[PDB]
């Protein structure tokens, strides 16, 4: 959906980790 996702590593595809929401979006 956006064109900046891989430093914070968002959503999910880019990593597992998480960040901010940390829960569902993650995984």
């Amino acid at each position: 959906k956006k064109k900046s996702g891989v430093i914070p590593x968002v959503x999910h595809d880019c990593h597992m980790n998480x960040f901010q929401f940390v829960f569902t979006c993650c995984s």
